[PDB]
């Protein structure tokens, strides 16, 4: 029967004997326990140690397994993904389906997980009432047997499947048999860009309900015009025999205070010609001056739903957290509590590097804490309903949530093949409807989403209307089919740019500024995905936030994405490394495209996070002479846990600091007048820095948390004093194969064949391991690479434009190399050409000036042929013999920063360990750069000028040749790259050139100057 | 939906057709118990979708109907949108839930009167002349059922047509109905007689209401 | 298996193996025939004398009926309503359901109509292409078998249910 039907290859069967979806139940038998959200005796977890066997197909499952435990089955933890225990490989593929596209058929070789549990059942559970089992997550389909008898079947990996075991259980010992199939027809709607795993990966539990039960309840809050009055409307539905003595009481609680309560018997209002719902009742509770829920202040109430008899006997109670908030779109603006939102959002996949797609409370809290600490206020459940606990935490901590139905059909051709097919409407509807039924009571969910990347089909329009019909309280959004279809209340493009139109046929990505005002368009625009954070990225992130702040109808977006989807593997030593697509023998795969996070899989920040924190700041600043204008971008809260620290420093040296408490109304302004700042005698640039500090701890932050900062150049005093006339005069030792400069124990060797400073000596110590050479390339970033592979070359990607032009194999050819003795110095003039196939790419003209003070003044002038692709950098590199523990610099920092991602960095004196000057991107590239630097100190060495630099044990060559970070080896000495100029890193997407014109090195002629000396 | 030949004949002889999905859940309490239950959306959709896929090329079909007397449910709204999306060339009508819901492009009441209001709770049958001009109402009004032709009937039929002709947005209606649903039985003599509900031992029955 | 699933009591299952709906097809192999809406050799009517037996419930149906004509059965005209031949009573009810309102369940005593037809399929039909059967109207639900092998299941009384028989048929009698 079960083998004969093949319900897993039929989109017309998605469930068998599955119970109805509903909001979170616990069937409390005590009101007070319900009011306080404390554990329920009626909700037992079945998590823990389970029996598990693996099979290559369901046909290879022995008939005995239904009644008897298999001895070869290992004992494993549930919830888990079976790929994480090693039974088969996890597959990372982005767009292309991990199976053959032949709907509704899946492979005959269909990996099968045979889970089983022997467990105890109390007699008091079976004597009366109903006992259901709840599988919160089974990927991708399963059949269920209890004590050898078949219970049912379920699909949709990301929503709880529930079955009634009342007629199935016996008192004492019972055995469950869960046969989980890796591939079902459900897999066709589950093509999210993520690791393809499977198994019982979410909580399993048993719930006992009285026969006369609360089967459903919906909570609604509507308000008057100024939100001073509310009406809470709670609709309650029941199952069981209807009796006149039956009552429902809904009471609302703020802390321990009962704020309102109402009681009615069953029997709703007349609905139509046939009457009303006898099995339902609606309770209306008036609430005056409600404390409003927002992400800024997550004010929460508790509703308790009591099913009871009129003589006061409680049958059962259910409950939930209630946020008083109104979400509406009006006049093209998304409003929360009548105020226009600015979404500081992020997409978040459910991903753990150890446990795979199993989620735990601690990880969830860690993410939330990190998101909030970095000025995020919203999150998209890309691309499926989450673990139920997630919404509870967003309710309590304060995050705006987009709840997404588990529907992605990216691999179809065209993308809407299934979603326009009316035969796939039922399966699609179950994924939308059961989401809404489960999650509709959570205040944090503010927008419903119909799925992800499934084109635009008629099924989307039908389901769009369904949600609008069933829950008017939330906007519906869907990006598919061009981001502005009839299936979306919000223009929600992915990777649409700020200024640049991408006029793709049928589905153009218009500049978000242009999109808003297309003839007839009126909707708000919130990017469902933007600023692709893949490796060294978030270049041009500031450009988005400038636009968000300037355009009312530009109401932000969701960064893609939160956390790198790397997995832990182990080498021969037993040491752990971060693994990506293809590291498990999975093929076809999409390699590192699974790693687009702002944080590493362990939740270690990427340099980009600090950029997001700065741009998503809630306080803006203006300096006008002595006055600081602080503007709050908070909509609801006063700055009641905020003080402004300010600091004036001259080239790193502090001169004056101070504090002023911040007292800014939401959307208001505070003027702060700086005390007459002391004049400095010495030369240099004064820098004002302000920081907003939260003095007090919160639920999401420790005391002293810095929430915002900003910097300005104050007065600059240019150095006019001539450095004292030095006594020593350096000597030029002209040789056949060398020019040598000597000053005391110091020596500079200029090789007359190459044209470079081949060696420097301090006494008997050599300083260089590799000569000082021009560099015009970088270890290509993910943004430089794109979807370019050796198997299929994309000639448009930066790395390929560069490769094709010869940038990486361009050989230096000396043109001029002369020396001169000046009055008090030696001057080395050189000229080089970098050529490839007869084409001069770059000409580097240099002067080296070494004077009595022992300072090497390098002046560099570069020509770049206009018809060569613009180079990654115009700089110098060399390998230093020295290895020091500290790096010290006057410039932007502390963290890694690039020209199009440096707004979060501050100019100051920075001191970091050498390790910190390297960013461990799982896929190695250029990294660790710091810009606008005037002084760099490393061991004996000091460099001065106006340049950018990175400094590490890793050469560009090793970085670009090494696929994974764990395969990297410290080279001898220290590799230094000092750039006069450095190309942006881009990131608007990671599959086409995304570096803006203003951050491309297009000038043709470039000048920079360094001073090198020992200190 | 009708026997396929029916549409071919209506194309050829010239009759305007309302094509109705095979959904009626009249006996439910309340009427929309199934049509508002999303678990029944699949079964409902196939009845709407497969109709459209069969009949969409027939010129005589000028209006799609979402079914009959099934109250108004969210399922109706979803399938209303589905049709508008798949076939823009034809209006969508549905009477359930008070004849003027969001699931109908046409105000299509059954047995609403010319001048007299029948102000039922939740689902009133306004006088058709009044219905048109209710605050914010713009739609056309065509009675999906009117003038119940049961036995000696059609009293006041002229009153409808005076209204239809005088009011632009009163665009007529569909008389209920074409043909008596009587069946042939035979007595002791072998003589044929017209039979109704209850004559076949069927019970509970609604007697002559089939005529 | 069919007995064990009870698909007529599950609104989740409304069809099994049913082909996609579509506008009226005739599959003319000649354009002029199609232009003039003349009959098509590729569209055969299976109307006429079928064999029919009545059962109080699907449980009461013998397993033997799948491969052999039941001797108890009569020979009846199709299309028809079995009420019109006198096998059971038609029921006239306006609003109130003819059966107890207990969705999705139906009465255990469920008048089952067992229709069968012996017909011949031509050689040329099975060597190339696809041979589908079209039931324009079956009330209220049905399971189909061809030559003993199960084909599929269908609901909705008022729309055609189509099933592919290419794999199921043999030349000559079926
Ligand atoms: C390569 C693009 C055409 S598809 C692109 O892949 C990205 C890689 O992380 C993300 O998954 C995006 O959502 C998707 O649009
Ligand atoms: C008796 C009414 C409450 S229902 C009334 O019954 C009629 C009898 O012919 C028709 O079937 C109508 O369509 C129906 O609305
Ligand atoms: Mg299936
Ligand atoms: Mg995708
Ligand atoms: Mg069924
Ligand atoms: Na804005
Ligand atoms: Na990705
Ligand atoms: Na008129
Ligand atoms: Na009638």
């Amino acid at each position: 029967v079960v083998l004969q039907r093949r319900d897993w290859e039929n989109p017309g069967v998605t469930q068998l004997n599955r119970l109805a979806a509903h909001p979170p139940f616990a069937s409390w038998r005590n009101s007070e326990e319900a009011r306080t959200d404390r554990p329920s005796q009626q909700l037992r977890s079945l998590n823990g140690e389970w029996r598990f066997a693996w099979f290559p197909a369901p046909e290879a499952v022995p008939e005995s397994w239904l009644e008897c435990d298999l001895p070869e089955a290992d004992t494993v933890v549930v919830p888990s993904n079976w790929q994480m225990h090693g039974y088969d490989a996890p597959i990372y593929t982005n767009v292309t389906y991990p199976i053959t596209v032949n709907p509704p058929f899946v492979p005959t070789e269909n990996p099968t997980g045979c889970y089983s549990l022997t467990f105890n059942v109390d007699e008091s559970w079976l004597q009366e009432g109903q006992t259901r089992i709840i599988f919160d997550g089974v990927n991708s389909a399963f059949h269920l047997w209890c004590n050898g008898r078949w219970v049912g079947y379920g699909q949709d990996s990301r929503l709880p499947s529930e079955f009634d075991l009342s007629a199935f259980l016996r008192a004492g010992e019972n055995r469950l048999a869960v046969m989980v199939l890796r591939w079902s027809d459900g897999s066709y709607l589950e093509d999210q860009d993520m690791w393809r795993m499977s198994g019982i990966f979410r909580d399993v539990s048993l719930l006992h309900k009285p026969t006369t039960q609360i089967s459903d309840f919906h909570v609604a809050t509507r308000f008057n015009d100024d939100f001073s009055r509310a009406v809470l409307e709670a609709e309650v539905q029941m199952c069981g025999e209807l009796r006149d003595y039956l009552r429902v009481t809904v009471s609302l609680w703020q802390g321990e205070t009962q704020v309102a309560s109402g009681t009615a018997p069953f029997g709703g209002e007349i609905i139509d010609e046939r009457g009303g719902y006898a099995d339902r009742v609606t309770l209306r509770l008036n609430v005056e001056n409600p404390k409003l829920w927002s992400a800024e202040i997550p004010n929460l109430y508790r509703a308790v739903v009591e099913l009871h008899t009129a003589d006061g006997t409680l049958i059962e109670a259910e409950a939930c957290d209630v946020g008083f908030r109104e979400v509406r779109i009006e006049n093209g603006l998304l409003l929360l509590n009548g105020k226009p939102l600015l979404i500081r959002g992020v997409n978040r996949h459910e991903h753990h590097p150890l446990h795979g797609q199993v989620m735990d409370e601690q990880t969830m809290v860690q993410d939330i804490l990190l998101m909030k600490q970095n000025n995020f206020n919203a999150v998209r459940c890309s691309h499926y309903p989450n673990h139920p606990l997630w919404y509870t935490l967003c309710d309590r901590y304060g995050l705006y949530v987009v709840d997404e139905a588990n529907i992605e059909t990216h691999g179809m051709v065209p993308m809407n093949r299934l979603t326009d097919d009316p035969r796939w409407l039922p399966a699609m509807s179950e994924r939308v409807t059961r989401m809404v039924q489960r999650d509709r009571n959570h205040p944090s969910v503010i927008i419903w989403s119909l799925g992800n990347e499934s084109g635009h089909g008629a099924n989307h329009d039908a389901l769009y209307r369904w949600i609008k019909s069933v829950d008017p309280s939330r906007p519906v959004q869907y990006e598919g089919g061009g981001a502005d279809t009839t299936a979306t209340d919000i223009i929600c493009p992915m990777y649409a740019r700020v200024d640049e139109d991408q006029p793709f046929p049928a589905v153009p990505k218009w500049s978000i500024k242009k999109w808003l005002s297309l003839p007839g368009e009126t909707r708000p625009l919130i990017l469902c995905e933007y600023a692709h954070a893949m490796g060294n990225s978030l270049g041009g992130f500031a450009k988005y936030w400038q636009a968000f702040r300037q355009y009312p109808r530009l109401q932000g977006g969701f960064v893609w994405d939160w956390v790198d989807q790397s997995l832990i593997k182990y080498d021969e030593n037993g040491n752990p490394w971060s693994a990506y697509g293809g590291d498990f023998g999975d093929t076809p795969n999409d390699r590192q495209f699974c790693m687009n996070g702002l944080v590493f899989a362990d939740r270690t920040p990427h340099p980009a996070l600090t950029e997001a924190k700065h741009q998503q700041q809630f306080f803006q600043f203006r300096l006008s002479g002595q006055t600081i204008e602080v503007t709050s971008e908070y909509l609801f809260r006063h700055s009641d846990n905020e003080l402004l620290h300010w600091m004036v420093a001259l080239d790193g040296k502090p001169l004056a600091s101070g504090e002023v408490p911040l007292d800014v109304a939401p959307q208001g302004k505070q003027l702060i007048e700086l005390p007459e700042l002391p004049q400095p005698e010495s030369a240099g640039q004064l820098w004002l820095t302000v920081r907003v500090v939260q003095p007090n701890a919160t639920a999401w932050s420790e005391a002293g948390h810095i929430s915002a900062w900003q910097q300005w150049r104050l007065a600059e005093n240019l150095s006019v004093t001539l450095p004292a006339a030095s006594h020593a005069i350096p000597h030029l030792t002209t040789s056949e194969m060398d020019f040598c400069i000597e000053l005391g124990n110091k020596r500079w060797q200029f090789n007359r064949q190459s044209g470079f400073l081949s060696q420097m000596w301090i006494g008997d110590k050599k300083q260089l391991l590799t000569p000082l050479r021009d560099q015009f390339t970088r270890a290509p970033l993910d943004n430089d690479i794109g979807v370019d592979e050796a198997t299929r070359i994309d000639p448009n990607a930066w790395v390929e434009r560069w490769k094709a032009a010869g940038h990486y194999q361009a050989e230096a050819a000396l043109l001029q190399c002369t020396a001169d003795t000046l009055a008090d110095a030696v001057l080395i003039t050189t000229a080089h050409a970098w050529q490839h196939q007869g084409k001069t790419l770059f000409i580097s003209r240099k002067t080296y000036r070494i004077d009595g003070s022992g300072q090497m003044a390098i002046t560099v002038d570069v020509e770049v042929a206009s018809d060569t692709p613009h180079p990654a950098r115009i700089g110098l590199n060399c390998q230093l013999a020295q290895v020091a523990e500290r790096v010290n610099w006057l410039g932007l920092g502390p963290q890694e920063n690039y020209p199009d991602r440096l707004t979060a960095a501050c100019f100051d004196r920075w001191d970091l360990p050498l390790s910190d000057m390297y960013t461990p991107y799982v896929f190695p590239s250029e990294n660790g750069l710091r810009c606008g630097t005037r002084e760099l100190n490393y061991g004996p060495h000091q460099w001065r000028g106006d340049f950018q630099f990175n400094i590490s044990r890793y050469s560009q060559q090793q970085l670009m040749e090494t696929s994974h970070r764990h395969l990297l080896h410290a080279e001898e000495g220290t590799w230094l790259n000092i750039d006069g100029f450095h190309m942006g890193i881009g990131g608007d997407d990671s599959w086409s050139p995304s570096v803006s014109a203003e951050f491309q090195l297009s000038a043709g002629r470039y000048h920079y100057q360094l001073v090198w000396c020992q200190k």
